[PDB]
């Protein structure tokens, strides 16, 4: 193959996944088919168990892989569709080796981290690099592998040991390594402190990996002296020391790496055979008009959602002002303890141009989301409900229009006489890519989806709308292939009141915002009336 | 509790398991109930898959735990009966944490080696320390934990990190640490080189453990200067620097540790409330007569077997000269390529005073073991067959006495018309402690077992004697509680020709040799005729 | 240049200096001019302060460099003459950098170990590699650099960091690295334990050096499996894994490395443009006759002396049986406490074929050396006194022949009325290469020195023979160019009673034993009478 490893140096959060994604879009702009792998040094088999305050926004792949948000960054910088196993973990690789041991496949020998786990990592990286994850069935010409976390933590050591072997298993023309470090600039000092980068690259070389590129996460751009000091103490050429500094938009991060010569480097270094990103950045920096959108949440947990709104905003040509609202502040209980939280949350929601009610589980914020959907009905503010927001729209309709004031989910109040959304597992979770059929032409949503008869979108839910109560209910315009499951709902006599049972955000790209997020943004600025025209 | 960790320094093989066992017998001689745990930094769930050339002699516990030979050293130095989970491994602890993660028991948080695996290790060590593994149901007053391998290998790091926490979770009076190092004395140098011990203890302190005792595996005793240099560079008191040197018998190893003051140290250091070992050593060193016993093997793989013979030898008051014979050298095929191997193997077998035919699996040495049992029949040399040796005695009888010249196992020749031993799994492997009933009084074996109606012994086999052919066959004196399975066989008109289907060696102690190994040793020196009298 | 670094792995003493010397003689046999450097990670500026029980036998170079014995191994395997600075130390390099800092030569910047000390090491290694230390003024084509001690000790870290830079300063064709490890084979285990080699090479790679060759100091030869395991865990080709095992003579160590293919490796690896050692080994292994030589010492401290005797032995074609005698056991004081030591020491001295009385300082053994020279006079056993042994021969003559029974040195009894050897510093120590003139033809020593008018030999003393008492004294056949200092003495009417004030051993080679050591060996077997004939 051709491999680029991307290792983290000093801390997480420093945009290493944006660097990996930017390097992938740079390679793709060179005419290469490109795949990507995230290694997460946790013991978890997939992210499908995280409370979103830790490793927030589990991104759901077509196969039902509940993976880290960086896999979603890969799908948005590169036109790819990944599999579960593009998220590698210690849980997955140790369980693989343990099951393979119990099978007797290791032939009655000792099994131990070196070699056998570090072999298994290389086997995995070889497998997932061959898979044509790109928008055509042609084999990837390069694979960008990101090692999550910081090097020299106990969990990251097996993977660096595997890559230390890998660079001699495949030849050096087939394996490059980027180190993404931090160069802090303290309030206490004003200097750009290279010391952590030196010690991190010293540690990485102790684990037997050189940086071929040293990418410094700077705030403000590096001085020449600091770049030279990094080049010296990392024992690498200045041309291979990159600063990624603070820039006006995400769209400039590939352009900065381009300017920094990484394209030219990888072309020679791997012996290989962004004008839109200029436009997207320059377009963003000249958006004079604005749209204000309420996001009524519970939980970074809405990373894909925020990005989908920003794609939609860039496409309508407005700035976006996301009014982040805790849905538990909108609940009347908060007015008893902290009326300041209540009245700030309701000033936010009421001044919005439209509302977004994203997915989740558990009782927190449920009556607040039902009230934010109520506000969307009676004030006629444009509404999108995503996954849970759809279910709560059936609840809010039922309570006010049908007078079923008790009505709820079987999750939140199982004692209710009108369970209008019920537990309905797959005959497991409705998890991954399902096909929804549009049951009609009387849908703005169908027209936003290009007037297509069907769409295929990633779901992540156990509950569905009750088919008994459906007869009384609120036009369920999108339904599954079985007709068992309601997957898009649209309310009559409203500018834009849509529930989608799936997660549109997972298939939003800058070049193609998801049509429910686009329709919401278009509706909130009135421009939907010109779009459908 | 009270805990003593025992860590390995420079290499394996240096008798760390003998030190742990000796420290346990020293503690037991202080009137303490004592348990023990082996940690093996391999990914294997139990040893029940090893080809015995790697981590040789899988010792089978009462519960069917196929564990490392050091668990068997614990059962022979201390009057204890262990469980599977007294052998801890990375495979067991990672699989525990992974299953616990998949259960959601880690409450949707990240799971990672520190803390969660290092917690799980401490939980395990707390559980297995409370279990009364001793010959009475009273709780262990101290637990000797052995860490297998050398410290600062990638697999041993989680366990040392766990013990680094543990010493502050329980108080320092509850946790002591011994480091077992090597002090090499090269042919190239003649000096006792302390440098590896210094660097090993430097490394161990980098992992946050001090040696409370430094045990030097010496060849020849340490000089004063070398002990002082070790005390200096390990930064510990000379009284806490121990030499375990080469000694005439295993029985002197507790006595050397006693002389070295470890008893007195542990009494004060853990705030706690060997005369037989003098006798056993002094007895061994005055055995003027000898017995020569053939061990016809395939595979250290016979560690328990060799020890059981040596207990039996010490009890009859003879030295033992074990004629180690590869059973594939006795096969006529070896006479075509290497007649030197054949004739040396047959000089060994024929000059023996008795023969032992120990357990195993696969076709290697099977016709050689059948011929060594044939030699035992026709020359009337005393024979014990253990596990497989019993099955091959039914085969050898069938071939010569019944004229069923084809006869074999369903393992070795499944096409045979007389499958006299057949695959007969438990309605799994017959693995662990089963009760055998003696079906008669016409057994020397019953009388060696104290004239008891039953015995309980550890088995490890899938195959059993065919109950159809049994009617023609060779007195099956020991049978299971169901009468389905033949578990001891005894041939008439022979001094001592016994097959046992179990492994007697696993329940041999110096103070009580297993009666089939004792009866064999007694028979080979003729003394059985005085014993049964 | 071309550089070969030789690093130590597990312990010292394992013959790393013999490997460096053997590699140098192999390179020299390829027609290359070769120099060598020893780095000793001690804080001492030269070895000229060590009590010879620590880093024994300070070897004195032509310039007066009191250096480690490995510099003397270089001069005996390779026809070279080294300078002080071929022994590099932390004391020398830190003092260099400190003086250079105090000079302001570092231009008011910070000075710190990396870069500035690690620069200074490379500067030193560049300087000393250019010096034609060979027997002709032609520049060295390769430099073998030995790093003393074990890698990953705090003192060795600057040097490995320097070589980690050096391999990228000069190109990889100019820099190769050998790792000399130990593979122990314990009495406790019988296996050849590769684990320390794995961990040592793991540590070395953490410091950023690969072994290009892994040299295993074996006792018995490596098995194939152990070599393969080393090749695997050191991540290097089997052809580059060398065993140096126990062999019958020093002369076979280059031949074993030759057989192991290191010549062929270095030729390709460094892109470069032993039949006598067959002969010397095969000659040694067929010496049927023997010579027994008394070495009367105080203090490995006599390494050069023992080697010089063995060159002389090989040249006369006898084995050598060196009777190592502590000169303090010969003193009558020892007969009062330990008559066993006295009578064993005097059985040794009296049964010898000749005696050697080597250099030293301080009062220990002085009356014993005077008595061993007395025994040489009155029994007519052949005597060589080296440095101090000469001075004590003037004392022993004075006491018995002149009746000056008080007589001694000003070192040992400054109150004496006949100070026959006196403190006589250079108008400092008489240290390094001085020219001695033979004052006559009435000398066997002159004839052994080829009948030359002068010789040039390395001295290391402050005391000299008193020119007042000289008039009464014992033919001082060798004197300095000034006539001030007596440098060789020869007693009349004796087979061979010679004192030399210098150290002949420092210029002994296998191909050319030093003539006083050769004359002594010839005398002790009577063969001198045929040699001078
Ligand atoms: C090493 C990184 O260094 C630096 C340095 N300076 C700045 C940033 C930076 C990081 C994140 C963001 C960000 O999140 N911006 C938003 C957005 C819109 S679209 C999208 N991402 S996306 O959908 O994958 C699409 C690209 C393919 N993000 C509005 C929400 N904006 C700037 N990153
Ligand atoms: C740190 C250890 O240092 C040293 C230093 N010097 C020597 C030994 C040494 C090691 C093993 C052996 C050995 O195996 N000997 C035999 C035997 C009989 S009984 C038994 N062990 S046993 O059944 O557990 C019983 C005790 C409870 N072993 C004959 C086979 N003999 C000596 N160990
Ligand atoms: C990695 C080394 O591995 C092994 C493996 N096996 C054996 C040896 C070994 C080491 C030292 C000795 C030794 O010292 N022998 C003597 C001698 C005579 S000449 C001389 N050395 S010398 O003068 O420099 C001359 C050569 C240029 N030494 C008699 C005193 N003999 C064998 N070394
Ligand atoms: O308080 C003091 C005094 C002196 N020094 C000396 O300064 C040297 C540099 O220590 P720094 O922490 O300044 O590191 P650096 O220059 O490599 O990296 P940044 O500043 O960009 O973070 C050290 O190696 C030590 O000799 C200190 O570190 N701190
Ligand atoms: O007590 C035990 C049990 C098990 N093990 C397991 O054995 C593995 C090998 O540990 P060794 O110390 O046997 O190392 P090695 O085979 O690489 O080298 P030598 O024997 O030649 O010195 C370890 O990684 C661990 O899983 C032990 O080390 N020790
Ligand atoms: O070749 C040489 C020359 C000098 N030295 C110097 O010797 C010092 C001691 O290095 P050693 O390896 O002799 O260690 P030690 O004395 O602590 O332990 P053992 O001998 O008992 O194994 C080192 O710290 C270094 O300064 C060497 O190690 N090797
Ligand atoms: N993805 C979500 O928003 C989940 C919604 C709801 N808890 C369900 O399981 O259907
Ligand atoms: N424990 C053994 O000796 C095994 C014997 C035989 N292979 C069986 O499985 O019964
Ligand atoms: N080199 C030696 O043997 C020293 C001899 C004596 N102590 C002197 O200084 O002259
Ligand atoms: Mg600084
Ligand atoms: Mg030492
Ligand atoms: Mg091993």
């Amino acid at each position: 193959m051709k491999y680029i490893l991307v290792t983290g140096g000093v801390i997480s959060g420093i945009g290493k996944g944006i660097i990996a994604s930017s390097v992938g879009t740079i390679l793709k702009s060179c005419g290469l088919h490109v795949t990507s792998i995230k290694i997460d040094p946790y013991i978890n088999i997939d992210a499908g168990t995280f409370s979103p305050y830790e490793h927030g926004e589990v991104f759901v792949l077509d196969d039902g892989g509940e993976v880290d948000l960086d896999l979603g960054n890969y799908e948005r910088f590169l036109d790819i569709r990944l599999t579960k196993d593009n998220n590698l973990t210690t849980g997955k690789i140790y369980q693989y080796v343990i099951n393979k041991e119990r099978k007797g496949d290791y032939l009655g020998k000792t099994v131990q981290v070196v070699p056998h786990i570090t072999d298994a990592i290389q086997e995995w990286v070889m497998r997932q690099a061959l898979i044509p994850v790109d928008e055509d069935g042609l084999e990837p010409q390069v694979c960008v592998i990101e090692l999550g976390g910081t090097v020299g933590d106990i969990e990251s050591m097996p993977f660096i040991e595997a890559f230390r072997q890998f660079q001699f298993k495949v030849k050096r023309e087939n394996f490059c390594n980027i180190h993404v470090s931090l160069v802090p600039q303290p309030s206490s000092t004003g200097e750009q402190k290279t010391k952590p980068t030196q010690n991190s690259v010293r540690e990485l070389r102790g684990l037997g990996l050189s940086p071929d590129l040293v990418v410094c996460r700077c705030s403000n751009p590096l001085d020449t002296s600091v770049k030279e000091k990094i080049s010296m103490f990392c024992h690498v050429e200045p041309e291979q020391v990159i600063c990624v500094h603070d820039v006006s938009s995400i769209y400039r991060v590939p352009l900065l790496l381009e300017e920094q010569g990484v394209v030219d480097y990888f072309l020679r270094r791997l012996d290989l055979p962004l004008m839109k990103w200029k436009e997207m950045a320059d377009r963003y920096d000249r958006l004079l008009e604005t749209c204000s959108i309420a996001l009524v949440g519970k939980y970074d947990s809405y990373a894909s959602v925020i990005k989908a709104l920003e794609h939609s905003a860039l496409a309508i040509n407005h700035k976006l002002e996301i009014k982040y609202i805790d849905s538990a502040d909108l609940e009347p209980i908060t007015s008893q303890e902290e009326p300041v939280r209540y009245h700030e949350a309701w000033q936010k929601l009421c001044s919005a141009h439209g509302v977004l009610v994203p997915g989740g589980f558990g009782v927190r914020g449920t009556e607040g989301k039902i009230q934010a959907i109520a506000w969307a009905r009676n004030q006629k503010k444009p509404f999108l409900g995503v996954c849970l927001g759809m279910q709560l729209a059936v609840v809010e309709f039922s309570r006010n229009v049908l007078g079923w004031q008790d009505a709820n989910s079987t999750e939140f109040d199982p004692t209710t006489s009108h369970p209008v959304v019920v537990d309905m597992p797959e005959h497991t979770m409705r998890l991954g890519k399902r096909r929804t059929l549009f049951q009609t032409k009387n849908s703005v949503m169908r027209k936003l989806y290009g007037d297509a008869d069907y769409l295929e979108e990633r779901h992540r839910h156990r509950f569905e709308v009750n088919p008994v109560w459906k007869k009384c209910l609120l036009k369920f315009v999108g339904q599954d292939v079985e007709g068992e499951r309601m997957e898009i709902v649209e309310l009559e006599d409203h500018p834009f009141f849509v529930g989608v049972q799936y997660h549109p955000e997972f298939l939003s790209r800058p070049i193609k915002p998801s049509p429910p997020y686009f329709g919401l943004l278009l509706a909130s600025v009135g421009r939907l009336s010109h779009y459908l025209q």
